[PDB]
Protein backbone atom coordinates (compact mmCIF):
# COMPACT_ATOMS: atom_id res chain seq x y z
CA UNK A 1 0.00 0.00 0.00
CA UNK A 2 1.40 3.55 -0.67
CA UNK A 3 0.39 6.59 1.17
CA UNK A 4 -3.65 7.22 1.92
CA UNK A 5 -4.13 10.19 3.41
CA UNK A 6 -8.54 9.92 4.40
CA UNK A 7 -10.42 12.99 3.83
CA UNK A 8 -8.11 14.10 1.49
CA UNK A 9 -7.59 13.73 -2.53
CA UNK A 10 -5.26 11.42 -3.24
CA UNK A 11 -3.88 11.07 -7.12
CA UNK A 12 -2.09 7.41 -7.93
CA UNK A 13 -0.75 7.04 -11.17
CA UNK A 14 0.26 3.27 -10.85
CA UNK A 15 -2.35 0.36 -11.47
CA UNK A 16 -0.94 -1.22 -8.83
CA UNK A 17 -0.91 1.83 -6.59
CA UNK A 18 -4.31 2.08 -6.65
CA UNK A 19 -5.29 -1.67 -7.09
CA UNK A 20 -3.72 -2.28 -3.25
CA UNK A 21 -5.25 1.21 -1.63
CA UNK A 22 -9.03 -0.35 -3.30
CA UNK A 23 -8.54 -3.88 -2.12
CA UNK A 24 -7.05 -2.38 1.59
CA UNK A 25 -10.23 -0.25 1.48
CA UNK A 26 -12.40 -3.28 0.78
CA UNK A 27 -11.29 -5.25 3.34
CA UNK A 28 -11.70 -2.54 5.93
CA UNK A 29 -15.21 -2.88 4.58
CA UNK A 30 -15.71 0.35 2.43
CA UNK A 31 -17.47 0.00 -0.63
CA UNK A 32 -15.10 1.11 -3.42
CA UNK A 33 -17.05 3.50 -6.19
CA UNK A 34 -15.54 3.66 -9.82
CA UNK A 35 -16.34 6.95 -11.86
CA UNK A 36 -14.73 6.52 -15.30
CA UNK A 37 -13.77 9.71 -17.33
CA UNK A 38 -11.99 11.44 -19.50
CA UNK A 39 -11.14 14.11 -17.59
CA UNK A 40 -12.10 17.94 -18.38
CA UNK A 41 -15.08 17.47 -15.71
CA UNK A 42 -18.34 19.18 -15.60
CA UNK A 43 -20.91 19.37 -13.41
CA UNK A 44 -22.41 15.93 -15.23
CA UNK A 45 -19.28 14.21 -13.76
CA UNK A 46 -20.36 15.44 -10.53
CA UNK A 47 -23.32 14.32 -10.64
CA UNK A 48 -21.64 10.72 -10.82
CA UNK A 49 -19.25 11.71 -8.12
CA UNK A 50 -22.08 12.94 -5.94
CA UNK A 51 -24.77 9.62 -6.59
CA UNK A 52 -21.27 7.48 -6.12
CA UNK A 53 -20.97 9.66 -2.31
CA UNK A 54 -24.14 8.56 -0.95
CA UNK A 55 -23.43 4.88 -1.54
CA UNK A 56 -23.27 4.28 2.57
CA UNK A 57 -19.47 3.63 3.44
CA UNK A 58 -18.54 4.45 -0.04
CA UNK A 59 -14.91 6.12 -1.09
CA UNK A 60 -14.83 7.20 -4.69
CA UNK A 61 -12.03 6.89 -7.31
CA UNK A 62 -12.80 8.75 -9.99
CA UNK A 63 -10.36 7.45 -12.90
CA UNK A 64 -9.16 10.37 -15.34
CA UNK A 65 -7.98 8.41 -18.91
CA UNK A 66 -7.82 9.86 -22.58
CA UNK A 67 -8.13 6.51 -23.64
CA UNK A 68 -6.14 6.68 -27.14
CA UNK A 69 -7.87 2.66 -28.07
CA UNK A 70 -11.72 4.78 -28.45
CA UNK A 71 -10.53 7.52 -30.71
CA UNK A 72 -10.27 6.57 -34.69
CA UNK A 73 -7.39 8.40 -36.81
CA UNK A 74 -7.42 11.80 -38.06
CA UNK A 75 -6.94 14.00 -35.14
CA UNK A 76 -9.77 13.54 -32.69
CA UNK A 77 -7.11 12.35 -29.63
CA UNK A 78 -4.92 15.58 -30.24
CA UNK A 79 -8.09 17.31 -30.31
CA UNK A 80 -9.90 16.19 -27.42
CA UNK A 81 -9.92 18.66 -23.89
CA UNK A 82 -7.12 18.60 -21.36
CA UNK A 83 -7.60 20.55 -18.23
CA UNK A 84 -6.09 18.73 -15.69
CA UNK A 85 -5.36 21.34 -12.97
CA UNK A 86 -9.40 22.40 -12.93
CA UNK A 87 -10.37 18.58 -12.99
CA UNK A 88 -8.48 17.69 -9.66
CA UNK A 89 -9.88 21.07 -7.92
CA UNK A 90 -13.32 19.85 -8.57
CA UNK A 91 -12.47 16.42 -7.36
CA UNK A 92 -10.87 18.49 -4.28
CA UNK A 93 -14.33 20.87 -3.54
CA UNK A 94 -16.00 17.20 -3.97
CA UNK A 95 -14.22 15.51 -0.77
CA UNK A 96 -13.52 12.93 -3.38
CA UNK A 97 -10.50 10.78 -2.15
CA UNK A 98 -9.00 8.79 -4.87
CA UNK A 99 -8.10 10.26 -8.36
CA UNK A 100 -6.71 7.24 -10.63
CA UNK A 101 -4.64 8.77 -13.51
CA UNK A 102 -2.70 6.22 -15.41
CA UNK A 103 -0.50 6.64 -18.18
CA UNK A 104 -0.94 5.26 -21.58
CA UNK A 105 2.09 2.97 -21.24
CA UNK A 106 1.29 1.68 -17.81
CA UNK A 107 -2.43 1.03 -19.63
CA UNK A 108 -1.30 -0.43 -23.07
CA UNK A 109 2.24 -1.94 -22.55
CA UNK A 110 1.45 -4.54 -24.99
CA UNK A 111 -0.27 -1.90 -27.25
CA UNK A 112 -3.38 -3.98 -28.51
CA UNK A 113 -3.16 -7.18 -27.93
CA UNK A 114 -5.98 -9.32 -26.20
CA UNK A 115 -8.98 -6.91 -26.57
CA UNK A 116 -12.79 -6.62 -26.10
CA UNK A 117 -15.08 -7.38 -29.20
CA UNK A 118 -18.88 -6.03 -28.31
CA UNK A 119 -21.76 -7.64 -29.70
CA UNK A 120 -23.09 -6.06 -32.62
CA UNK A 121 -24.67 -3.13 -31.20
CA UNK A 122 -21.37 -1.99 -31.05
CA UNK A 123 -21.78 -1.30 -35.42
CA UNK A 124 -24.61 0.64 -35.21
CA UNK A 125 -25.41 4.54 -34.43
CA UNK A 126 -22.33 5.91 -33.32
CA UNK A 127 -20.11 3.17 -34.04
CA UNK A 128 -21.63 2.97 -37.86
CA UNK A 129 -18.76 4.95 -39.18
CA UNK A 130 -16.41 4.29 -36.26
CA UNK A 131 -16.62 0.69 -36.06
CA UNK A 132 -13.83 0.46 -33.39
CA UNK A 133 -14.65 2.98 -31.42
CA UNK A 134 -16.78 0.68 -28.87
CA UNK A 135 -13.97 -2.16 -28.82
CA UNK A 136 -11.40 0.79 -27.55
CA UNK A 137 -14.66 1.94 -24.68
CA UNK A 138 -15.17 -1.74 -23.40
CA UNK A 139 -11.40 -2.73 -23.52
CA UNK A 140 -10.53 0.18 -20.87
CA UNK A 141 -13.61 -0.14 -18.70
CA UNK A 142 -12.97 -3.80 -18.80
CA UNK A 143 -8.98 -2.78 -17.24
CA UNK A 144 -10.67 -0.17 -15.24
CA UNK A 145 -13.17 -2.70 -12.89
CA UNK A 146 -10.29 -5.61 -12.79
CA UNK A 147 -7.45 -3.03 -11.72
CA UNK A 148 -10.21 -0.87 -9.11
CA UNK A 149 -12.94 -3.62 -8.44
CA UNK A 150 -15.29 -1.30 -7.47
CA UNK A 151 -18.61 -2.50 -6.22
CA UNK A 152 -20.91 -0.13 -8.28
CA UNK A 153 -19.42 1.92 -11.16
CA UNK A 154 -21.08 5.13 -12.65
CA UNK A 155 -22.27 6.67 -16.01
CA UNK A 156 -24.17 9.26 -17.28
CA UNK A 157 -27.04 8.39 -19.39
CA UNK A 158 -25.78 11.42 -21.64
CA UNK A 159 -23.73 8.52 -23.63
CA UNK A 160 -26.75 5.94 -23.82
CA UNK A 161 -25.34 3.52 -26.16
CA UNK A 162 -22.43 3.69 -24.39
CA UNK A 163 -23.80 2.68 -21.22
CA UNK A 164 -26.19 0.14 -23.07
CA UNK A 165 -22.72 -1.98 -24.05
CA UNK A 166 -21.32 -1.48 -20.83
CA UNK A 167 -23.80 -3.41 -19.21
CA UNK A 168 -23.71 -5.75 -22.29
CA UNK A 169 -20.07 -6.28 -21.01
CA UNK A 170 -20.99 -6.71 -17.22
CA UNK A 171 -23.70 -9.30 -17.95
CA UNK A 172 -21.43 -11.47 -20.75
CA UNK A 173 -18.33 -11.28 -18.69
CA UNK A 174 -20.01 -12.23 -15.21
CA UNK A 175 -18.01 -9.24 -13.82
CA UNK A 176 -19.38 -8.79 -10.06
CA UNK A 177 -20.26 -4.88 -10.28
CA UNK A 178 -23.44 -2.72 -10.35
CA UNK A 179 -23.77 -0.56 -13.23
CA UNK A 180 -25.87 2.94 -12.23
CA UNK A 181 -26.73 5.05 -14.80
CA UNK A 182 -27.34 8.55 -14.01
CA UNK A 183 -29.55 10.74 -15.27
CA UNK A 184 -27.93 13.90 -18.10
CA UNK A 185 -27.32 17.16 -16.15
CA UNK A 186 -28.35 19.87 -18.41
CA UNK A 187 -27.92 23.74 -18.98
CA UNK A 188 -30.71 26.14 -17.79
CA UNK A 189 -31.99 25.83 -21.39
CA UNK A 190 -31.77 22.04 -21.49
CA UNK A 191 -28.37 21.36 -23.76
CA UNK A 192 -26.88 18.22 -22.10
CA UNK A 193 -24.08 19.23 -20.70
CA UNK A 194 -20.45 18.05 -22.32
CA UNK A 195 -16.76 18.74 -22.21
CA UNK A 196 -17.56 19.51 -26.03
CA UNK A 197 -19.88 22.19 -25.37
CA UNK A 198 -17.09 24.34 -25.60
CA UNK A 199 -16.45 24.62 -29.28
CA UNK A 200 -19.98 25.61 -30.18
CA UNK A 201 -19.17 29.68 -30.97
CA UNK A 202 -22.14 31.91 -29.69
CA UNK A 203 -23.94 31.40 -32.29
CA UNK A 204 -23.81 27.36 -32.90
CA UNK A 205 -24.74 27.64 -28.76
CA UNK A 206 -27.89 29.44 -29.55
CA UNK A 207 -28.97 26.56 -31.85
CA UNK A 208 -27.62 23.94 -30.00
CA UNK A 209 -30.73 23.68 -27.84
CA UNK A 210 -32.42 22.57 -30.71
CA UNK A 211 -31.36 19.23 -29.76
CA UNK A 212 -32.95 18.85 -26.07
CA UNK A 213 -36.14 20.91 -27.53
CA UNK A 214 -36.72 18.02 -30.14
CA UNK A 215 -36.41 15.18 -27.75
CA UNK A 216 -38.89 16.83 -24.85
CA UNK A 217 -41.24 18.10 -28.04
CA UNK A 218 -41.38 13.79 -29.23
CA UNK A 219 -41.77 12.71 -25.67
CA UNK A 220 -45.18 14.76 -25.39
CA UNK A 221 -45.82 13.76 -28.59
CA UNK A 222 -45.62 10.73 -28.01
CA UNK A 223 -49.48 10.69 -26.81
CA UNK A 224 -49.91 10.38 -30.51
CA UNK A 225 -48.02 7.56 -31.32
CA UNK A 226 -43.94 6.99 -32.68
CA UNK A 227 -44.95 8.90 -35.65
CA UNK A 228 -46.14 11.80 -33.96
CA UNK A 229 -42.97 11.87 -31.92
CA UNK A 230 -40.43 11.22 -34.71
CA UNK A 231 -42.08 14.00 -37.03
CA UNK A 232 -41.79 16.51 -33.48
CA UNK A 233 -38.48 16.07 -33.17
CA UNK A 234 -37.79 16.40 -37.12
CA UNK A 235 -39.56 19.44 -37.53
CA UNK A 236 -37.65 21.20 -34.46
CA UNK A 237 -34.36 20.25 -35.66
CA UNK A 238 -35.55 21.27 -39.17
CA UNK A 239 -36.71 24.95 -37.53
CA UNK A 240 -32.43 25.03 -36.64
CA UNK A 241 -30.40 27.01 -38.48
CA UNK A 242 -27.11 25.04 -39.08
CA UNK A 243 -27.99 21.93 -36.99
CA UNK A 244 -26.75 19.04 -39.15
CA UNK A 245 -28.76 15.82 -38.16
CA UNK A 246 -26.63 12.28 -38.10
CA UNK A 247 -29.81 10.38 -36.97
CA UNK A 248 -32.48 10.33 -35.25
CA UNK A 249 -33.66 7.01 -33.97
CA UNK A 250 -36.41 5.60 -32.08
CA UNK A 251 -35.70 2.29 -30.56
CA UNK A 252 -36.45 -0.08 -27.49
CA UNK A 253 -34.28 0.52 -24.39
CA UNK A 254 -31.80 -2.01 -24.20
CA UNK A 255 -31.20 -0.50 -28.05
CA UNK A 256 -31.56 -4.07 -29.23
CA UNK A 257 -32.96 -6.43 -31.66
CA UNK A 258 -36.45 -6.12 -29.83
CA UNK A 259 -39.09 -3.90 -31.78
CA UNK A 260 -40.03 -1.05 -29.68
CA UNK A 261 -42.78 -1.10 -27.24
CA UNK A 262 -44.39 1.32 -25.28
CA UNK A 263 -41.40 2.35 -23.35
CA UNK A 264 -38.83 3.22 -25.41
CA UNK A 265 -35.06 5.91 -25.76
CA UNK A 266 -35.28 8.48 -28.21
CA UNK A 267 -31.50 9.07 -29.72
CA UNK A 268 -30.20 12.09 -31.49
CA UNK A 269 -26.81 12.75 -32.85
CA UNK A 270 -26.10 16.23 -34.84
CA UNK A 271 -23.06 18.28 -36.12
CA UNK A 272 -22.74 21.92 -35.38
CA UNK A 273 -20.15 22.82 -37.58
CA UNK A 274 -17.34 20.76 -37.05
CA UNK A 275 -18.85 19.94 -33.30
CA UNK A 276 -20.80 16.37 -33.12
CA UNK A 277 -23.41 16.76 -29.82
CA UNK A 278 -25.33 13.65 -28.83
CA UNK A 279 -28.99 13.47 -26.72
CA UNK A 280 -31.31 10.99 -25.70
CA UNK A 281 -34.05 10.92 -23.68
CA UNK A 282 -37.02 8.06 -22.24
CA UNK A 283 -40.11 7.89 -24.27
CA UNK A 284 -42.94 6.83 -23.51
CA UNK A 285 -45.09 5.22 -26.80
CA UNK A 286 -49.36 6.10 -26.62
CA UNK A 287 -51.14 4.63 -23.23
CA UNK A 288 -48.07 4.66 -21.25
CA UNK A 289 -47.35 8.61 -21.44
CA UNK B 1 -28.53 -16.46 2.13
CA UNK B 2 -25.61 -18.06 1.28
CA UNK B 3 -25.78 -22.25 -0.34
CA UNK B 4 -25.20 -25.20 1.27
CA UNK B 5 -21.31 -26.19 1.54
CA UNK B 6 -20.26 -29.43 3.44
CA UNK B 7 -16.50 -29.20 3.89
CA UNK B 8 -14.84 -32.77 3.20
CA UNK B 9 -17.51 -33.42 0.18
CA UNK B 10 -17.87 -33.03 -2.93
CA UNK B 11 -20.61 -30.06 -3.35
CA UNK B 12 -21.81 -29.76 -6.97
CA UNK B 13 -23.32 -26.32 -7.97
CA UNK B 14 -24.45 -25.72 -11.60
CA UNK B 15 -25.96 -22.23 -11.35
CA UNK B 16 -23.07 -19.34 -12.00
CA UNK B 17 -24.23 -17.41 -9.09
CA UNK B 18 -24.20 -20.49 -6.40
CA UNK B 19 -20.81 -21.07 -6.90
CA UNK B 20 -19.68 -17.10 -6.65
CA UNK B 21 -21.90 -16.91 -3.44
CA UNK B 22 -19.99 -20.08 -2.06
CA UNK B 23 -16.63 -18.99 -3.50
CA UNK B 24 -16.75 -15.72 -2.07
CA UNK B 25 -17.92 -16.91 1.45
CA UNK B 26 -15.05 -19.04 1.89
CA UNK B 27 -12.33 -16.74 0.76
CA UNK B 28 -13.82 -14.54 3.45
CA UNK B 29 -13.55 -17.55 5.98
CA UNK B 30 -9.40 -17.86 5.16
CA UNK B 31 -9.66 -20.32 2.60
CA UNK B 32 -7.39 -19.68 -0.44
CA UNK B 33 -9.97 -20.61 -3.78
CA UNK B 34 -7.95 -22.56 -6.50
CA UNK B 35 -9.76 -23.18 -9.89
CA UNK B 36 -9.08 -26.13 -12.73
CA UNK B 37 -10.94 -25.63 -16.00
CA UNK B 38 -11.71 -28.98 -17.71
CA UNK B 39 -14.36 -29.93 -20.56
CA UNK B 40 -15.07 -33.28 -18.34
CA UNK B 41 -13.79 -36.80 -19.62
CA UNK B 42 -11.12 -36.45 -16.78
CA UNK B 43 -7.76 -38.55 -16.82
CA UNK B 44 -4.49 -38.57 -14.91
CA UNK B 45 -3.65 -35.00 -16.73
CA UNK B 46 -6.31 -33.56 -14.89
CA UNK B 47 -6.01 -34.90 -11.90
CA UNK B 48 -2.42 -33.57 -11.76
CA UNK B 49 -3.86 -30.35 -11.61
CA UNK B 50 -5.97 -31.19 -8.94
CA UNK B 51 -3.23 -32.57 -6.65
CA UNK B 52 -1.28 -28.97 -7.70
CA UNK B 53 -4.12 -26.89 -6.76
CA UNK B 54 -4.39 -29.32 -3.23
CA UNK B 55 -1.38 -28.70 -2.28
CA UNK B 56 -1.68 -24.82 -1.92
CA UNK B 57 -2.30 -24.59 1.70
CA UNK B 58 -5.61 -23.27 2.89
CA UNK B 59 -6.98 -24.19 -0.77
CA UNK B 60 -10.23 -25.09 -1.92
CA UNK B 61 -10.62 -25.68 -5.45
CA UNK B 62 -13.24 -25.98 -7.16
CA UNK B 63 -13.00 -27.71 -10.82
CA UNK B 64 -14.89 -26.61 -13.47
CA UNK B 65 -17.19 -29.05 -16.05
CA UNK B 66 -18.28 -27.25 -19.23
CA UNK B 67 -18.03 -28.30 -22.71
CA UNK B 68 -17.51 -24.81 -24.37
CA UNK B 69 -19.20 -24.72 -27.27
CA UNK B 70 -17.79 -21.69 -28.66
CA UNK B 71 -13.88 -23.45 -28.99
CA UNK B 72 -19.83 -39.36 -18.57
CA UNK B 73 -21.10 -37.37 -15.59
CA UNK B 74 -20.82 -39.44 -12.94
CA UNK B 75 -17.26 -41.02 -13.50
CA UNK B 76 -16.01 -37.24 -13.73
CA UNK B 77 -17.68 -36.31 -10.02
CA UNK B 78 -16.59 -39.75 -8.99
CA UNK B 79 -12.79 -39.07 -9.78
CA UNK B 80 -12.96 -35.93 -7.99
CA UNK B 81 -14.62 -37.24 -4.88
CA UNK B 82 -11.59 -39.81 -4.78
CA UNK B 83 -9.45 -36.83 -4.84
CA UNK B 84 -10.89 -34.79 -1.89
CA UNK B 85 -12.38 -31.74 -4.09
CA UNK B 86 -14.73 -30.05 -2.64
CA UNK B 87 -16.35 -27.92 -5.45
CA UNK B 88 -17.63 -28.83 -8.54
CA UNK B 89 -19.12 -26.14 -11.07
CA UNK B 90 -21.36 -27.76 -13.44
CA UNK B 91 -23.18 -24.78 -15.89
CA UNK B 92 -25.77 -25.52 -18.61
CA UNK B 93 -24.57 -23.68 -21.90
CA UNK B 94 -27.40 -21.66 -21.76
CA UNK B 95 -26.27 -20.88 -18.16
CA UNK B 96 -23.32 -19.40 -19.07
CA UNK B 97 -24.49 -17.96 -22.62
CA UNK B 98 -27.85 -16.26 -21.67
CA UNK B 99 -27.90 -13.89 -23.78
CA UNK B 100 -26.18 -16.20 -26.83
CA UNK B 101 -22.62 -15.16 -28.24
CA UNK B 102 -22.03 -11.17 -27.49
CA UNK B 103 -19.95 -9.46 -26.19
CA UNK B 104 -16.44 -11.71 -26.22
CA UNK B 105 -12.69 -11.55 -26.24
CA UNK B 106 -10.49 -10.94 -28.93
CA UNK B 107 -7.14 -12.94 -28.67
CA UNK B 108 -3.64 -10.87 -30.14
CA UNK B 109 -2.36 -12.33 -33.26
CA UNK B 110 -0.68 -14.95 -31.51
CA UNK B 111 -4.06 -16.70 -31.50
CA UNK B 112 -3.90 -16.78 -35.63
CA UNK B 113 -0.64 -18.84 -35.45
CA UNK B 114 0.10 -22.49 -34.81
CA UNK B 115 -3.34 -23.79 -33.19
CA UNK B 116 -4.92 -21.13 -34.98
CA UNK B 117 -3.92 -22.16 -38.34
CA UNK B 118 -7.24 -24.86 -38.78
CA UNK B 119 -9.43 -23.09 -36.16
CA UNK B 120 -8.79 -19.33 -36.43
CA UNK B 121 -12.10 -18.88 -33.78
CA UNK B 122 -10.75 -21.44 -30.99
CA UNK B 123 -8.50 -19.17 -29.08
CA UNK B 124 -11.80 -16.50 -28.49
CA UNK B 125 -13.80 -18.98 -27.30
CA UNK B 126 -11.74 -20.66 -24.91
CA UNK B 127 -10.38 -16.80 -23.45
CA UNK B 128 -14.16 -16.03 -23.19
CA UNK B 129 -14.91 -19.09 -21.54
CA UNK B 130 -11.93 -18.50 -19.22
CA UNK B 131 -12.55 -14.66 -18.39
CA UNK B 132 -16.26 -15.86 -17.52
CA UNK B 133 -14.94 -18.53 -14.90
CA UNK B 134 -12.42 -16.05 -13.65
CA UNK B 135 -15.24 -13.77 -12.85
CA UNK B 136 -17.53 -16.38 -11.39
CA UNK B 137 -15.21 -17.80 -9.27
CA UNK B 138 -12.58 -15.32 -8.48
CA UNK B 139 -9.92 -17.49 -7.55
CA UNK B 140 -6.76 -17.02 -6.06
CA UNK B 141 -5.11 -19.22 -9.05
CA UNK B 142 -5.85 -21.09 -11.74
CA UNK B 143 -4.54 -24.22 -12.63
CA UNK B 144 -3.71 -25.38 -17.08
CA UNK B 145 -1.94 -27.97 -18.27
CA UNK B 146 1.18 -27.17 -20.19
CA UNK B 147 0.17 -29.37 -23.08
CA UNK B 148 -1.87 -27.31 -24.65
CA UNK B 149 0.82 -24.68 -24.49
CA UNK B 150 -0.34 -22.15 -26.88
CA UNK B 151 -3.74 -21.93 -24.83
CA UNK B 152 -1.16 -21.18 -21.76
CA UNK B 153 0.14 -18.42 -23.34
CA UNK B 154 -2.88 -16.58 -24.34
CA UNK B 155 -4.52 -17.08 -21.14
CA UNK B 156 -1.45 -15.63 -19.29
CA UNK B 157 -1.66 -12.92 -22.14
CA UNK B 158 -5.43 -12.61 -21.21
CA UNK B 159 -4.57 -11.74 -17.64
CA UNK B 160 -1.83 -9.38 -17.96
CA UNK B 161 -3.85 -7.56 -20.90
CA UNK B 162 -6.93 -6.91 -18.92
CA UNK B 163 -4.99 -6.60 -15.44
CA UNK B 164 -7.09 -9.63 -14.06
CA UNK B 165 -5.54 -10.70 -9.77
CA UNK B 166 -5.40 -14.36 -10.45
CA UNK B 167 -1.75 -16.17 -10.54
CA UNK B 168 -2.02 -18.69 -13.41
CA UNK B 169 -0.04 -21.70 -12.99
CA UNK B 170 1.30 -24.21 -15.52
CA UNK B 171 1.39 -27.57 -14.67
CA UNK B 172 3.77 -30.27 -16.68
CA UNK B 173 2.30 -32.34 -19.00
CA UNK B 174 1.72 -36.00 -17.49
CA UNK B 175 2.56 -38.30 -20.09
CA UNK B 176 1.76 -42.68 -20.59
CA UNK B 177 5.13 -44.94 -19.78
CA UNK B 178 6.23 -44.16 -22.92
CA UNK B 179 6.25 -40.91 -23.21
CA UNK B 180 2.70 -39.74 -25.45
CA UNK B 181 1.21 -36.65 -23.70
CA UNK B 182 -1.93 -38.58 -22.11
CA UNK B 183 -5.42 -36.70 -24.08
CA UNK B 184 -8.99 -37.95 -24.39
CA UNK B 185 -7.89 -38.90 -27.94
CA UNK B 186 -5.28 -41.16 -27.41
CA UNK B 187 -8.05 -43.76 -27.32
CA UNK B 188 -9.14 -43.21 -31.14
CA UNK B 189 -5.96 -44.26 -31.93
CA UNK B 190 -5.61 -48.24 -33.89
CA UNK B 191 -2.58 -50.40 -32.04
CA UNK B 192 -0.31 -48.89 -35.23
CA UNK B 193 -1.09 -45.27 -34.95
CA UNK B 194 -0.91 -46.04 -30.96
CA UNK B 195 3.15 -47.18 -31.78
CA UNK B 196 3.91 -44.47 -34.10
CA UNK B 197 2.46 -41.70 -32.10
CA UNK B 198 4.92 -41.82 -29.59
CA UNK B 199 7.60 -40.33 -32.21
CA UNK B 200 5.94 -37.05 -31.28
CA UNK B 201 7.32 -37.21 -27.85
CA UNK B 202 10.83 -38.97 -28.98
CA UNK B 203 11.28 -36.04 -31.27
CA UNK B 204 10.96 -33.64 -28.58
CA UNK B 205 12.70 -35.36 -25.99
CA UNK B 206 15.83 -35.78 -28.68
CA UNK B 207 15.58 -32.32 -29.38
CA UNK B 208 15.98 -30.79 -26.24
CA UNK B 209 18.83 -33.08 -25.48
CA UNK B 210 20.51 -32.09 -28.88
CA UNK B 211 20.47 -28.20 -28.24
CA UNK B 212 23.61 -28.18 -26.56
CA UNK B 213 24.63 -28.76 -30.33
CA UNK B 214 22.33 -25.26 -31.13
CA UNK B 215 19.11 -24.79 -32.47
CA UNK B 216 19.41 -26.23 -36.33
CA UNK B 217 20.88 -29.62 -34.56
CA UNK B 218 17.97 -29.77 -32.03
CA UNK B 219 15.21 -29.28 -34.35
CA UNK B 220 17.69 -31.80 -37.32
CA UNK B 221 17.13 -34.56 -34.93
CA UNK B 222 13.71 -33.84 -34.39
CA UNK B 223 12.27 -33.71 -37.80
CA UNK B 224 14.50 -37.38 -38.13
CA UNK B 225 12.80 -39.09 -35.23
CA UNK B 226 9.09 -37.84 -37.29
CA UNK B 227 10.63 -38.91 -40.79
CA UNK B 228 10.88 -42.62 -38.95
CA UNK B 229 7.77 -42.77 -38.03
CA UNK B 230 4.77 -44.71 -40.76
CA UNK B 231 1.22 -42.12 -41.19
CA UNK B 232 2.59 -39.51 -39.07
CA UNK B 233 1.28 -36.29 -40.83
CA UNK B 234 3.15 -33.38 -39.22
CA UNK B 235 0.94 -29.80 -39.36
CA UNK B 236 4.31 -27.95 -38.01
CA UNK B 237 7.22 -28.46 -35.85
CA UNK B 238 8.24 -24.91 -34.48
CA UNK B 239 10.99 -23.58 -32.06
CA UNK B 240 9.76 -20.61 -30.34
CA UNK B 241 10.70 -18.50 -27.36
CA UNK B 242 8.80 -19.17 -24.21
CA UNK B 243 6.07 -16.10 -24.63
CA UNK B 244 5.68 -17.62 -28.04
CA UNK B 245 7.29 -15.36 -30.12
CA UNK B 246 10.52 -16.14 -32.62
CA UNK B 247 13.33 -17.69 -30.93
CA UNK B 248 16.36 -15.90 -29.57
CA UNK B 249 19.97 -16.58 -30.64
CA UNK B 250 20.43 -18.51 -27.65
CA UNK B 251 18.52 -19.23 -24.01
CA UNK B 252 15.47 -20.51 -23.00
CA UNK B 253 12.82 -21.49 -26.02
CA UNK B 254 9.82 -23.91 -26.89
CA UNK B 255 9.63 -26.96 -29.31
CA UNK B 256 6.22 -27.55 -30.28
CA UNK B 257 4.79 -30.16 -33.19
CA UNK B 258 1.20 -30.79 -34.44
CA UNK B 259 0.52 -34.02 -36.81
CA UNK B 260 -2.34 -36.18 -37.93
CA UNK B 261 -2.41 -39.77 -37.46
CA UNK B 262 -5.66 -40.71 -39.44
CA UNK B 263 -8.20 -38.25 -38.12
CA UNK B 264 -6.57 -37.74 -34.84
CA UNK B 265 -4.95 -34.54 -34.42
CA UNK B 266 -1.87 -34.87 -31.36
CA UNK B 267 -0.41 -31.90 -30.16
CA UNK B 268 3.33 -32.02 -27.98
CA UNK B 269 5.78 -29.21 -26.76
CA UNK B 270 8.95 -29.38 -25.19
CA UNK B 271 11.19 -27.04 -23.12
CA UNK B 272 14.45 -26.15 -24.88
CA UNK B 273 17.13 -24.40 -23.69
CA UNK B 274 19.69 -23.39 -26.56
CA UNK B 275 23.36 -24.58 -26.41
O1 LIG C 1 -15.57 11.66 -19.36
C1 LIG C 1 -16.62 11.07 -19.63
O2 LIG C 1 -17.66 11.74 -19.84
C2 LIG C 1 -16.62 9.69 -19.80
C3 LIG C 1 -17.76 9.03 -20.25
C4 LIG C 1 -17.64 7.66 -20.46
C5 LIG C 1 -16.51 7.00 -20.25
N1 LIG C 1 -16.31 5.68 -20.44
S1 LIG C 1 -14.76 5.35 -20.08
N2 LIG C 1 -14.33 6.90 -19.67
C6 LIG C 1 -15.40 7.66 -19.84
C7 LIG C 1 -15.46 8.97 -19.63
O1 LIG D 1 -10.51 -30.47 -20.11
C1 LIG D 1 -9.46 -29.87 -20.45
O2 LIG D 1 -8.47 -30.56 -20.76
C2 LIG D 1 -9.42 -28.46 -20.55
C3 LIG D 1 -8.25 -27.78 -20.88
C4 LIG D 1 -8.35 -26.39 -20.99
C5 LIG D 1 -9.47 -25.71 -20.75
N1 LIG D 1 -9.62 -24.36 -20.84
S1 LIG D 1 -11.17 -24.06 -20.52
N2 LIG D 1 -11.66 -25.58 -20.23
C6 LIG D 1 -10.59 -26.37 -20.44
C7 LIG D 1 -10.56 -27.70 -20.33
Amino acid sequence: IPAFHPGELNVYSAPGDVADVSRALRLTGRRVMLVPTMGALHEGHLALVRAAKRVPGSVVVVSIFVNPMQFGAGGDLDAYPRTPDDDLAQLRAEGVEIAFTPTTAAMYPDGLRTTVQPGPLAAELEGGPRPTHFAGVLTVVLKLLQIVRPDRVFFGEKDYQQLVLIRQLVADFNLDVAVVGVPTVREADGLAMSSRNRYLDPAQRAAAVALSAALTAAAHAATAGAQAALDAARAVLDAAPGVAVDYLELRDIGLGPMPLNGSGRLLVAARLGTTRLLDNIAIEIGTFA
